[PDB]
């Protein structure tokens, strides 16, 4: 309810197709798992500066996603790069949908940083860090 958030949900999805047997539709998931984590993490930390660039819109965007990724380095450096890395995913699919496991052991561990980071910014779950 307050717990299993969208990042959670679609990490949960991931997890089911990457054990169904197809590591590329799971990656998707992997992906926008780290794209709620984001949206999480913007409002708790508060980037009003990336607020306001959604706030012309109606809704989030790729760019709006990775200019609020780009800063928070003062909170931990790899966030740019890990969303940068999940980016490549999706951008280098070149038709051929050949995302190979190698790649995803990299991202699956980047992610699971912006999602228990973002569940442990929320902290609802249960009272701990």
């Amino acid at each position: 309810m307050s717990i299993s958030t969208s990042a959670e949900v679609y990490y949960e999805e991931a997890e089911e197709f990457l054990s169904k047997g197809d590591l590329v539709q799971a990656c998707e998931k992997y992906y926008k798992a780290a794209e709620e984590a984001i949206k999480l993490l913007v409002i708790e930390n508060n980037l009003k500066e990336i607020t306001n660039n959604v706030k012309n819109k109606g809704r989030w965007k790729s760019e709006n996603l990775f200019k609020a990724s780009k800063l928070l380095r003062s909170n931990n450096t790899e966030i740019p790069i890990l969303w940068k890395s999940a980016w490549t995913l999706h951008v280098e699919g070149f038709h051929e949908l050949s995302l190979n496991e190698k790649e995803v052991k990299k991202l699956k561990e980047d992610v699971r940083k912006l999602v228990i980071f973002a569940v442990n910014s929320l902290e609802h779950h249960h009272h701990h860090h």
